[PDB]
């Protein structure tokens, strides 16, 4: 059908063949984020090969031992189920980003590790992800870490540049000022991903389990299991796959 | 009283504008009464009532209340029928019934300094001070145009010893995160103690602000008995009773 | 022409509304002229240029002129007698003479989509582009009471590939200083080409312009040879003298 | 030979307990009050009451003149004097935020820069009758540097100008300011006086010609000068500084 006009149109601007193989998967990964809109899939496709070569320092890396140290602190875990619609649902803890020995790169690539890593999954590619960044614990240099170049790039990969329907960003514990940074954004923004932002400041235990009922960590609500235990499966899943990483590294 | 014949001399060799508030006893105890009977804070007081009075004339000379009757109709502004445990009158200002496409924030002010001249003649008030509430549900991009810098200062002016109302108490409910912000740029500035009277209570409000005014609030903020709508009607026919008083101390 | 034929039978597979601009041989070149002939491009526009249509009915629907005439004989807005040294037009937009108690954003909008659909028709203008120029001094806190956040989107929707125009120049003199501090939180979430196509010369500008336009603009700028009076009774006269056509192209 | 109010200012010390360390209270301790006030005794001793109580309430800046916690800041060039005063007698200082890393040095630091140099020059008779202007170069401005200027640390600053310190201002110039500090300076301006609006002056990118007039001939090349550079000026002032270290420990706790 539409995957007949994609792979052609891909042969005929020479988008690099090299490090993923153009596969059929890999294809359907552009198709599936864009609901089999070829116009759409195709431009997506063009903006994430554009993302790439304008930032070999994120792209090009996607090794995982240079971040090691960071998932062994806990900044990051993946919950085992997905939430109501399907989704893969991430959560990053600030707390646990030492901003003196990983700079915003370092847990950028975190993001884009595990997003490589969930974007094989078909169940992930149809109902896509949520991501929840708890803020507590946000410092000043955590802050001075956040650039216009790296501002620029947090937007990219969610503005028609990576295989990734973002369905939700949720945001706990975040300082005040988060909410002039986004009060002065609100109308800004467009309807769309305006309804999917979603700021719980410090009361946040309540509308958390609305939105993600029976599978959160002890921390946020849940009963079953705790932060550290899915920071640790999430790093053995990242590690079990590290050869993985490195065929799709330049 | 300590002190009123010594105030009645400077008030004399000092020459304060006799008119158009009349140096009668009752006015010059306000002022005793708001620094409790200490002469010099309440002379320090009188003067800076006076030298604010005539560096806003555009807020001062002013309070026949007939150009902000349309803003107390509209549900503007109320003051609750009891005090509160301590004695303090309780005012309460709704942001969402000023339309600021007809009255500025000069009105609104206005309306303020209305409604303060005609409570401080209570001997109670002038003891136990004022608790206000602002309401900031419904608050605008268009309300913040109208806070210019030039009247955040007067705001401040007014408030920083030159009026005579003990203030007791700033409650804010319903207010845009961004006055949080606000506060924190501004808390230096600010005494301990004032700090210590400032409140932000946000959309749950209810249950904290219960705390500070049990059984009298109206039933939009908790309470039982009447409504704001009452309050208001309740004010405005006082503020409108008292449209000669007010224009006899008008210049 | 290199994919004439093409997007017609896009515009065919997609029944793009047959009316109010009937898609003739001349209107679809507007938008390959607009992309340098590039047929994937090309279309993308005629979609968003669509697309934006149906979004802001209450700005595209009616493009009838007489609504604002009032504004253009205030003497808003004109255009100069001759194109620039690289054949664009230049579109000068002076602030001073909007009355926002009297027409609203979406009206001074309405005058510069009147304009652009006119300037569009003229095949040297679809080819080199347009330069805008904000002669911002008299500006007000009631004309950013009027650029609203929904406005801003539909400005800058307007700007962003949903307007068969090249935007080859943004001019900016007299901005209120306060211009420079939105600007700058703009740059990121700019491309590299048109932020080097945005000047702001600002009180000091006769200079800067000159060697931009020289002998083409008007005496106020540092020309010689007639006024921004003038041109905006030309320009004036030739709107009016339109409303016929931009009746037609109307719904 | 008697200075007016003087006699009267040393009894009103006197009567009140001033503290006698570590500033000795000499006529020349006086004077500097009564001078930064033309000699209008009421005003001086609120002027004096003022300084004192702003040093109490900021002992982490008040009470360590020391320089050499800060010398690391004069070698990297953030701070000159030049070598003349303008045409009406003040001293000129010039502070340089580029030179200022905000990884090594608070705001505080900084601070005590000016606190340092301002109390190197009150000593000087000129310097009490005509003044300072004071020159920021704001090329450079880094978030990091916003970070540092906390509302406490703006109220600190406000309150050291606000009648506290016994030396006039008689200007503050800024160059190459980011466009936010016209907006800052826009909120701020119903506070002020209309004496001090006069006196503060943004020139942005290109204040080369609008400076020049405040300050013919004086400047540094840096700036449109021609006979020096700030380099030579910082280093001529960091010296001075250094050469002063013993009577600043004394004026020290
Ligand atoms: C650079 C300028 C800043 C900006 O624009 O931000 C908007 C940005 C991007 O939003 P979007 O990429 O347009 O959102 C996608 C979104 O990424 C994508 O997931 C959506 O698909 P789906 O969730 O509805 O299945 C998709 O739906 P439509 O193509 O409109 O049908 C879009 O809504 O959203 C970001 O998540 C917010 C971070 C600031
Ligand atoms: C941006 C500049 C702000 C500033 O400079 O503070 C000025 C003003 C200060 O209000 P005050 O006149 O100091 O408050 C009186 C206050 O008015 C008065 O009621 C207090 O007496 P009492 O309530 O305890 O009887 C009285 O206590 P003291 O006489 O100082 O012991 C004071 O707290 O505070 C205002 O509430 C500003 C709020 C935005
Ligand atoms: C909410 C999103 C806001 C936004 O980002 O839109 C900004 C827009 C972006 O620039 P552009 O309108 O996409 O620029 C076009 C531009 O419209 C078009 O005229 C240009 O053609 P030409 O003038 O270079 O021949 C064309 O050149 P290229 O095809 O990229 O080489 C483009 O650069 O530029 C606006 O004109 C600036 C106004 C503030
Ligand atoms: C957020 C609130 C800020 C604020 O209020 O600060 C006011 C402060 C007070 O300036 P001052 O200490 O009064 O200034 C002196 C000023 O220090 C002194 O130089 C002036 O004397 P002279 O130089 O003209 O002889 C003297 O003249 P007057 O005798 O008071 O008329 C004053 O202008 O001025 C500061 O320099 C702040 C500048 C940004
Ligand atoms: C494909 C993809 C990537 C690559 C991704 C995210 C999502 C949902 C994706 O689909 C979420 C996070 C992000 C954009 C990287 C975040 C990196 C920074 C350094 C985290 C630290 C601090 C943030 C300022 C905290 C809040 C940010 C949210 C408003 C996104 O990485
Ligand atoms: C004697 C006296 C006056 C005269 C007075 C008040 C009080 C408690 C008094 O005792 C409180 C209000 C104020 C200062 C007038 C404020 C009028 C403004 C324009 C209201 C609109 C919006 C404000 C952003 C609401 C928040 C107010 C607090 C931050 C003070 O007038
Ligand atoms: C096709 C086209 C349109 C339709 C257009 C413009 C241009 C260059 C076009 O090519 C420029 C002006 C604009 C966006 C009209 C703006 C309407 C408002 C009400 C103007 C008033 C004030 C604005 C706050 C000025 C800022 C915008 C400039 C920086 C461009 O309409
Ligand atoms: C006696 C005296 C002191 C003590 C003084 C100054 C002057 C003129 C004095 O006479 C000027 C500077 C100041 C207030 C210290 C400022 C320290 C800050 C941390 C500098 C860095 C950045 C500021 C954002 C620069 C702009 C401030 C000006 C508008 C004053 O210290």
């Amino acid at each position: 059908p539409g995957l007949a006009e994609l792979r052609r149109r891909v042969q005929e601007a020479g988008v690099p063949q090299t490090p993923q193989p153009l596969t059929d998967a890999f294809l359907l990964r552009f198709l599936r984020a864009r609901d089999f809109d070829l116009d759409l899939a195709w431009r997506l496709m063009k903006n994430y090969y554009k993302w790439r070569a304008e930032c070999p320092e994120l792209s090009a890396d996607l090794r995982p031992r240079s971040i090691l140290g960071l998932l062994k602190a806990g900044y990051h875990g993946v919950l085992r189920s997905r939430d109501s619609t399907g989704s893969r649902v991430l959560i990053y803890r600030i707390a646990y980003w030492d901003p003196k020995v990983f700079t915003a790169y370092d847990v950028f690539r975190v993001s884009l590790i595990t997003s490589e890593l969930i974007v094989q999954e078909v169940e992930t590619q149809r109902n896509g992800v949520k991501a929840i960044f708890d803020l507590e614990g946000w410092q000043v240099s955590h802050a001075f870490q956040i650039t216009p170049s790296v501002a620029k790039k947090i937007a990219a990969v969610l503005t028609d540049s990576f295989p990734l329907k973002v369905r939700g960003i949720h945001l706990i514990n975040e300082p005040v000022i988060f909410h002039a940074v986004f009060s002065m954004i609100k109308p800004f923004l467009t309807e769309k991903i305006k309804d999917r932002i979603h700021l719980h400041g410090n009361n946040y235990k309540s509308s958390m389990l609305q939105h993600f009922p029976d599978i959160l960590p002890r921390e946020y609500g849940g009963k079953e299991f705790s932060m550290e235990d899915i920071c640790q499966e999430w790093t053995n899943f990242i590690m079990k796959s590290e050869d993985y990483l490195s065929s799709i590294s330049e």
